[PDB]
């Protein structure tokens, strides 16, 4: 152990831990569940006190080694070595204060050791006197979640979301040829082609990353300057501005300070809108996946139109039966993208006067859903996508039982006899070809002639 | 017109209306939409004055004729005749204060027309004096929700649970024997009867009554005698007991008195509860309606093993091609159920100190998803579940194409010989005994009494 | 009645109605719960047959004298003649196929009886053959839709939303000057003035219209031409662009062609995320009339700092006594777009191959939400907004009262000296200045220069 | 490294690992997210393999030693020896197949070593022939969840509410005299006193319990013994009921097998409906917990009627000021339960046929609720609950000074004379005695005596 010491007074923290009192009093009030906060938001933590060091020190507001050791010991934690000095649960404080003092006394005890070498009471660098100078755990949180999540779009998900579109466009591009009878109301329909159904998942793909990207500004807004009220009590005029552009520089995000820190600092509104457009995306992969998962279903009893790669071990007892993993986890994780969207519209509607106290909660869900729908879409292109394959001859005996070509006939044959054939070949459950040469109203060759799939799109 | 008189001052009213000011003035601050109160909770709200009346004559409360004239006013409503006269709109105050006076007002004047006959400001019967005698529109309101709400579970939609679970039971019965392929994850899997596949959508259904059946006790539950804040200031102390075994007297139900008028005024807990159960059943009921489209989807080109019967007109160019459309309103319903949810959940959550004041929405939502519950599952039964039949030519088909059933050749011929029959008709496109026949492991005579669907359940 | 006729055969509709024999067989088969379609879907379902038939001309597919009543018929509809014309329930045909026909029958009707005059089936237009013509179920709904909530957007609730900000944007503007004691986590804060939150009000509103404005392009594309399945079977290859052009040319609205026509008919994507900026609006909306309603709680036991307007009548043995009623409806109706998004996302992940069938229910909540929203925000800025009031000695009070003002002394007495006089008021009961006083450490004039709170923001 | 060897071949697995092949290739395959199966799943998991060993051996179906190693190795999973033996994320095969085989790996390898000793490919037990005996993925996951559920709702969950309960009812005993102001819509209303207002939060959670406690019949129904469709096919007739009997009598809960193996495959249902009275408790919570931190707001610009305990380091400067951490945690976790609710329904309605294969999904949000409420409420009432008190002072303050006691007058001078003083004291600032003395209606004294706040309840 080691007794670090706060307003409270002193308390025992593990010897080989770099955290201070606050993280291991708050590491006792808060035994809650198993959730702690997300890597990604701890680096965006990181990446915030670090900008935060460089400007103070820019200011004259922080002497040369303390600023560089604060700025080095961040370097650590986004290297990946400090990962396990962040014990915090995320249903903590809803101003994510605790996460901040946790970052202020791991920052503090590291760059103490950077300097002489005191991790402790006795260290050079303190967590709120040098650490958390000129911010406050209202402004400072609330930066860190933007930070976290608009480079887990920029980087995470959108590179995966235009992956899996151009995989799909490609399959769409190569099965444009292959004609195949539509489905309404999952009754058999007018035809049209393998390619022009994928298009159609493409198309919708494409639609998402633009609403995606609609969405960027507001989340490039950052609250660091307003620090408790917005009203940026005790910061230098410029520093608001400047921390946000040295984010960008080290970030190359569009970082921007927030125009008015009252709503960056009483809402989540921003990540309230970014997460409509996921869940957006989520109904639409649910949609694409299903499609999947039914066309290929079978071997025998089902629609088989398509074939997917068999990625776990199976049965010689069991030829041809593959069960759509891949997306039965895609149609899963949309399930749970739509359940996190109503745990962050519940947080972001309860804002009340100054200050959201939801945040740890709203940063959660929404970093879950951008990992969840980037990893899913990961998987679903290498095991699943790239693999679709065309069952042609399942696809074209489907496509001559079905009564729907009938319609080819007409501009020979009245309605009439078009729909004479239909019938008879319905009832006594013959081909449309099979009925019409029973009937005698014309020859297989004349039928064979007429009937062409490949001109009724 | 009609010149009608509050503690703000007199304004107009349509004449032929029997609502007073507050109504009229209220009709004009809330030009929300166009939800209006339900025609169930308006009678709901109208039995609660009736046996507020009641109970109030028997205290010597109120006298003979102003009591008897109060009520006979109530039974109008109840039969029917003053549907239009409630215009206020859902979105009013989250106490239903509005609503409460909407109905003392309508029942002040026509119970004064039943006695002298004077319809505004000379009336006999005074709104707030007499009618909202003893009373509050804070426990009034909710006692109303919950009149509504048990009535309409009680006689609404139980009755039309147990008539879609009895059809449901006896088509059960009648395909017991009709032996069909299983689908796991989409896959063909092992044999079961259609008879056993229904049977799990009855139990289904059983076991939702048993849930809705379970919510009643704390929907019984009445708030009316604890007036505005739960204490019951200014009422007999014999009131809420009396009012409550009165409304059970005439609704036949199993009405009590709020053993804590505190919960009963903070919270709606009782209705986000029983709705609970609700969006049970609706994930239930979509299920259920999933499969049957699916069942009967084609007529070529999908499953195909059940059929339906069709409700919407045709084309004779179109045999065989019939929508699931009673399927479709079933589960757009259910998804509405799931949405109600949410809003009930966020009103229910955000009650404050002595009153929940998100009522109304609440109400609102409840009695919807029962009514498009009762209703759908009404509509279902009468034009679909009644008229479900196997297409057995076609399960046949499918069960004799599938590889499934070469499990019942390993008791006679290990699984080496099995799997190999399994492996090459899956490879050559024959069925279990085209390739076990050829590969002369067997003849047709020992495959037709070794491979038994209906053996192996 | 009169006996009409469908390929199911002849059925009585009242003599009186301009509906044919299917919408009258499906008020049979669809008799679910109260919900029909909005009259906002039914113009724009008028508006698209105008549209159509206007093209048809154009496309000599429609002769100068048949297309001219269908238009002057249409016209009639939007003219709010017809309302009474289409009884069919949203708990219908997942297609939105017996509206459609609704209009198609209505449309023939009257348009036969504005040339001829006969209304039944000796009628001189064809519902199907001239009103339906060039068009499918599948194709007609998706683009009213799309008409009704772009149209819904641009001039009824984007207008709206402008006034409550302009409004807003003025309170905060005349309250800049007003300093109040700031709150984070509900305790005192520091200071900041009344304009300063209030601008965070506007901030919000600014920041949704961006959002809502964002997603406009997407619900500007329209179906109309992809007829069954996307393909475009049997319609003119000019048809799509000219329809589009010509609602465009009508509505003034920026309406286009949909790119992809599979896309546009498997999916409701373009309104979920549509609905994903409106219940951001909704959550922004929550806090706002939440902030109000706070800040406004007395007149004695609450927070008081602003007054609003008093629009139910009171008692004159309750001076002072207000209810926030329109934040009550407000705060209600963004439960229900809440809840109505969950139905919208559901519906909208669970589209099958071609068509996605849960487009009544989706079009039914995304219009609530829209109403319910741009009537929300009309009712709060008339009847409460235009009305905030600051409680200026109130302010004071507080202000005076609170110890978050020791800090401004600090800078002329060492944080001992401050601290000390904050400990003995807070144990004492005393104020900054009361408590300093008596530990002699300044004088009131020293006091009274010292804090300033009109300078620390 | 080790190679291990399943169906589609050899694979390397780090040889100091107890898992095979089958959970190597699946962690290559779903490498999605970070959320794994929680611990008291993958305990349930053993549970249920060590009882199916168990019954397995009674039936002669398993060799004593062969049984007795299985058993052992399971103990120690539930021993905690084992929790790094299961990688598999959440995001896998929808029916949890990769996680069955993890502990049939993990336990055939273990189970090998506790005999002869070797952990391979050349073990002396088998995962698939021994551990997987007379089961399948099928109907061994709905079986585990079961337990998991059951048994952290039987002694995880309910011990907390209870325990909440009682702390709760003895502040509610102990404060039953303490008279305070009532608060409807925010606004000054009727007392009450402080003993009543907790004893609703008593009976709020009183009636949760109840809710609660109907659900546990359900979910104490298992799967186990209906096999790969529910037809139970190649199993011993006693299987089924032996294996429920051995559970039950191991975990002291009341497990029995599922009447119906179909209901019980094809649905979660059971956990959809238990759910259901989950997130109707956090609704109830909610509510509790924000009339917590809303009576204890200030010091002094908020209500401040009570006080809770300080846990989180404060400063000198800041005496008073105490955020209310426990109650912000525990409303942001409400909001995530609700949020939960939703994802549940959504795979909860998503079942095909025999199988619902979104199960991974579901229990995961199933566990996190009853973790995150269980955990919540410890941590509410340990660090905030048992330390509510009442700032007796600043309740009389606020008493005297509201209008709402004018009512107490009336029986000895008429709404006259009271709606005199209440309208001067409102107007002029002054309290009912203050105005009532200069309005010389009566005496102080005379005040003093028909004022009397405790017989107003």
């Amino acid at each position: 152990v080691r007794s670090e010491k706060d307003s409270m007074g002193a308390i025992d923290v593990p010897a080989d831990k770099l955290w201070g009192a606050q993280t291991q009093r708050s590491l006792e009030h808060f035994r809650i569940s198993t959730e702690k906060m997300p890597t990604s938001l701890i680096h965006a933590l990181a990446l915030t006190k670090r900008a935060a060091a460089k400007v103070n020190e820019d200011l004259g507001l922080l002497s040369e080694e303390k600023a560089s050791a604060i700025r080095q010991a961040a370097d650590e934690v986004l290297a990946g070595q400090h990962d396990d000095e962040f014990p915090l649960a995320i249903w903590q404080t809803g101003s994510g204060t605790q996460s901040n003092m946790n970052m202020n006394e791991v920052l503090a005890n590291r760059a103490s050791e950077l300097l002489g070498g005191v991790r402790g009471m006795e260290r050079k660098v303190h967590p709120n006197d040098d650490v958390n100078k000129s911010q406050s755990s209202n402004d400072v949180f609330p930066t860190a979640m933007h930070v976290a999540a608009l480079l887990a779009l920029r980087k995470q998900l959108i590179p995966q979301l235009k992956t899996l579109t151009q995989t799909l466009n490609e399959k769409s591009r190569a099965f444009a040829d292959i004609v195949k009878i539509g489905r309404t109301h999952l009754q058999d329909a007018t035809p049209l082609t393998l390619g022009q159904e994928i298009s159609g998942w493409v198309a919708m793909l494409e639609h998402n990353l633009k609403h995606i990207e609609y969405s960027l500004p507001h989340v490039a807004e950052l609250a660091l300057g307003g620090t408790a009220v917005g009203t940026g009590l005790n910061t230098h005029p410029e520093y608001a501005r400047r921390v946000a552009d040295e984010l960008a520089v080290i970030t190359c995000a569009p970082f921007v300070t927030a125009p008015n820190k009252f709503e960056a600092l009483a809402t989540c509104d921003a990540l309230v809108q970014a997460h409509g457009a996921l869940k957006g995306l989520a109904a639409s992969l649910m949609k694409i996946a299903n499609d999947v998962r039914w066309l290929a279903s079978g071997p025998r009893c089902g629609i088989g139109e398509i074939s997917i790669p068999e990625n776990e071990p199976g049965s010689s007892i069991m030829p041809g039966k593959v069960n759509p993993t891949q997306c039965e986890a895609l149609t899963m994780l949309c399930c749970q993208v739509m359940g996190n969207d109503v745990a962050i519209n519940m947080g972001g509607a309860s804002g009340n006067f100054e200050l959201n106290v939801f945040r740890p909660m709203v940063i959660h869900n929404f970093l879950q859903s951008v990992r969840l729908l980037a990893d899913g879409m990961e998987s679903f292109n290498k095991h699943c996508a790239v693999g679709i394959e065309p069952n042609r001859e399942r696809i074209n005996q489907l496509l001559n039982e079905s009564l729907m070509l009938v319609t080819a006939l007409n501009t020979h044959i009245g309605y009439d006899k078009a729909a004479e054939i239909a019938k008879k070949a319905h009832k006594e459950g013959l081909t449309l070809k099979a009925a019409a040469l029973a009937l005698g109203y014309l020859s297989e060759a004349e039928f064979d002639s007429w009937v062409r799939p490949e001109q009724m799109v």
